[PDB]
């Protein structure tokens, strides 16, 4: 329903990868970088965070094309923070270095239509382009992956075909 | 709001099925017995090749094998989509392909799938319901850049097991 | 209440050309003008006979020197349509027609003019509109039984007459 | 929302019937019993086109045939379709016309078919209507050009082939 | 809420003159100029004598010697007055008369002055305005009884009287 | 909503002052299966317009009787000023000792479900005939007091009451 | 809520004068220059003797001295209390009195002052206003129970002594 | 509309009985039994001297011989009420006075009776209740001024006696 | 939704003063220069004795000395408060008292500080304002069980001293 | 609007880590008849502020046994943000691990009842004790990382437990201060 129109806005609290607190408006990115948002449900699970980490493993392959990795769920900016001083050991998420969203009012969630049970995000991820138009939703109710490379690809297709359209 | 993780909201619609046959089809067919991938795209006959719709057709038997149903959707008539399976690819068609094709003549399933378009057309997406009617992964392309067989068998997989 | 007698609801819409091209017709550029014969069929690419476009087709002079503009339409998108003209006739299809076809993609032009069935599909239907932008006649026909060209003609003469003339039948 | 391919509206209303006596006709009367065709004109006394309800009354034969039954209406009394029957053709009048006139005297019949103008008179408009009570043609006119009996003919024939035979 | 004693509804209405003529009659024509007597009936060729009409118009003279306009008015067509105007007598219809019909095709004349009855024909009533537009007579019947047309007269007499000079005794 | 004179009268109750000078209470419903009531309202007790009208329905009395109807004098005022009119001499302007019924409609109720009120305040003058099987088949409604005679109320009654018998003639 | 310590509220009447001719009086033509003394009562012509309104007149020069203009009023209309001014005291009437009698027709002074009963008549009251318009005085009987106009005096100077000095 | 002529509001309220313990009093318990006459006072320990709850009290046997109970009400609380009563008169006190007060704490007894002026207090107000429980007259006074025990005592015989007799024509 | 945290509700009240005359004072008159403690209790002369009133007026240098305003509130009028200081301790009174008392006389103060209970009478409150017109501080007890007045100066400075 | 105070405290159930830390749930109901209830509310874990009130309170767990009350704290954050919170040792910043249990108020629904949410994110520091008929007896609400000792709380439960009994007590000297 919004895929194809422009991205809900959103401004929220932020850990960077320096770990210092800030704030990310989605309208600091108009015109100037893509952005790929993407939602998990909750930090310190038992499903362990391979997806985050894996991201962050890919993380110069998204500045390459031009674009700002966001994470986000309903765990306060704290949480976060604390998450990343937590060993992979012992089902932390390590040192990454791009910056995690603080939904704390849940209201981003709200606004993208992740929500559920009023209480946390469904796994999720959205490409805004350069325009503020979302280009791509992807909405997963289980704790599977998302391949990075599955990713890289969607981005390079609608980077590509934003350019020269749709032929063969 | 969002359906996924809900209940996939009911549909019924006339269908041509791989054998060019016409009949009908609607969702609660499936419920305790199969699943279903539901895919939609906007129009037959188009100037974008139907390269999605093709190399999802040269995996119907590993989808068969998932015990998984495979409907495509789109809001032209049952007669357009057996016109466009009678022209070759080469002529911009889709050629005898086996897996069913659904009519949405009204407009009321990429309505009720929140993938309706500008009240015309419905955009690019998949949902993939389970064997209690459960949505378990909604994907929305705004542009016709297709989707690799096997991210999808993969999904399939992680879910059944 | 019923439109006859009344302005013809706007249209506009894309359409296909007589030169297969990509397009768009609506009302209002017609109403200095000319008269619009509007007609409306279920779908395109059916088991039943292309007949009556090909026979109205054939007459396209017949409406053009009585200064009529022939507008075809269904719910089919512009694609279906072309497909449909790209498709030899023995293959059930209409061929190289020469007047345009509409596209009512959205449902709303067949909505307007009280035609569209189930909310699905239009019926078989003829609309005749003046030169104000009044309609004059409306048929509309539940099946396929066609309409002569022949009193297409009579009726778009009468109307004709009856405008400038007496509003006098006989018979 | 057209009434076209599905069930006729409803009507009752009372009527002039052959031998000049009154009465009502309702739509029900028919279904399962025979085809109607129902016709809508303006106004009874004016000079305009009597023509066309004496020739479709000429022609009444070639409809009971067809197993059709000929309905008539316009928004006038009973007692003024009397009249009217009861006046010479040379002053106007339609003659001792044997097929029935129903009066839409509230303008009912005429706002449920879509037909009434500017909530005065009907437009001149013919509904054929099935054996199920099911409407298969509908003709609306603005205009006074009349229709032919062998069109109006040449229409049922058409529909009643199609449904046996569903070309 | 009645409108005797305040402003006649407005009409206006295609009518058929006693020349058997088309025309439009208005009711803000009359305003400063004369008296209207409107009277409602329920149709034309019923089989109920028209004598009422017949007796009005009769007492023409008498109206235009009290400066007021006689109207007619049904549900009917213009036209199927004219027919009625042309029918014998002896037939059921109304002859030749002099004063003007008008047709309430709409039904907003006798639905605006509350003598529709069942969405379908006027009662019968009779509406005595001013000279200001003002009504100051109502009349209703719901059976086909006459109204004596002295009775009328002595009516408009007793109005103009009490316009002149108040109530007296 | 349409007039009432196709239909049933609207019910009323009042207080009311009867002929013998007692107060009493009416329903329009006493009298269904057993009389025609003519119900005539008028503005006001004590005017300076003759109460010629009520004078002359009085001595007409026994010509209602006849018929079967009941006479009913309506207006606005309480009983009390009815009483006290009837006890003012003609001579002082009075109605004097009338034996016909006078009804009270203190709250105005009775003119406004007639539609005869005017301003909230006072009805104007008006004359309904109600049948027998509690329809209205007459209704007069003026603005001004001009008179109307008993022998054309008569005429019209049994005109009324012969068109509900015998057919309906010429 | 009450209007007590507030706000009279508004009320225009057709009046019957201590003449006897027909005027009309507003409640605003008193406000900055007199006091007014309204007072109710059910109806004229009633089997209580109308001693009250007697009573009061006698002591018009008393009120007139303390600046307050009084005001009786009742539901019926202005030709009935003339009526009544036209009555002999023996008779039951209250001849002619010369303050100023109120005709609430329409009943909304009666309403408008709470003291409509049954959507009928009045029941009997006095409101005292001040020169301001405030109400600062409120009595109401269901019964017909006299009030000396000595009481009512007493009153006025007990409310004129307390706006010139205090409690 | 006003309740004067009908049954009397409804009240509940706690109170200060001149045995100086606290209860209850209710309306419904004097319905068939006694007439009641219930007063409204602004508030305890104001400046303006309470002369009027005392010259009430003094005469408390006439309002027995008559069947009428008294009933002193104010937004007071029960403990107000008491203080007041525990205060000497030479201080603004009103003394152990025999006649109950009524606390009309949430104020609800004040709106229901139409004396609260601007959500605060309640006027001076006199009310007086049939042994039927219809109120049959109702003072209101925006100001100090008294209102001697003399006229409330001829208002009650007044009133008993139309219950008897009707009006009596002179005066 | 809470105020603490938030802007204090807006109140103007009738009160009595320390030297017993009767004014005006409104939250307005604070903001931007002084703290304020405004205290609730339910009703002047009960069979409770105000001992925490007495402790609160023992303690007013120590709440000025942190330029803090007391006020007192209740729902009674400000004539009862007169009364009432009129009425020595001896005698179920509280004497002459130096902080100001508010009369909640509509009860207003108290449904908009959300101590109001059964429509009647405030419960037992405390509500600390900032000099910038913002709560920081609230307690409501059920039951006439006392506070110290040490444990209220201590959280008033706690609150001057971080941040 | 008006205060619960005095009144029967807002129904709540919510998930919650136990003393063992595993994982229940926990509603107001199963105290009624039984323990009186003190629910606290405090913003967040893992904050860079001492979480000494949490410490403090469970190093007197048995002092609230003894006075026959269940001790529950409550934030808004996840159960397993707050089974993280226990097992990170209190030199890293956690809270270790605690023996009372600790309520997950993750739809935020528990603090809207209880008017302590403040701006639709986190609770304010607080305080509630609900007697065993399941009326509220004292809230206490704190805007600041200002906090009560647990001397004074243990304190209020006597005083208001004392009263349930022999209702107002009058302090001797009361005149002085």
């Amino acid at each position: 329903t919004y895929v194809g129109k422009e991205a809900p806005f959103f401004k929220a609290e932020a850990v960077f990868g320096d770990n210092s607190f800030g704030e990310v408006n989605l309208t600091q990115f108009i015109g100037k970088k893509y952005v790929l948002l993407y939602f998990y449900p909750l930090d310190f699970t038992f499903v362990c965070p391979s997806e985050i980490i894996a991201l962050d493993k890919a993380l110069d392959a998204f500045h390459e094309r031009n674009v700002e990795l966001l994470g986000c769920s309903v765990d306060s900016k704290y949480t976060h923070l604390a998450w990343k001083k937590t060993p992979l050991a012992k089902g932390g998420i390590g040192n990454i270095k791009h910056t995690l969203l603080s939904d704390i009012t849940k209201s981003i969630s709200k606004d993208y239509n992740v929500l559920f049970d009023d209480s946390v995000s469904l796994r999720a991820f959205v490409l805004i382009d350069m325009n503020g138009i979302v280009q791509h939703l992807l909405v997963n109710n289980l704790a599977i992956g998302r391949s990075v490379d599955e990713i890289l690809r969607i981005i390079d297709a609608i980077q590509h075909h934003e350019k020269y359209g749709d032929v063969c």
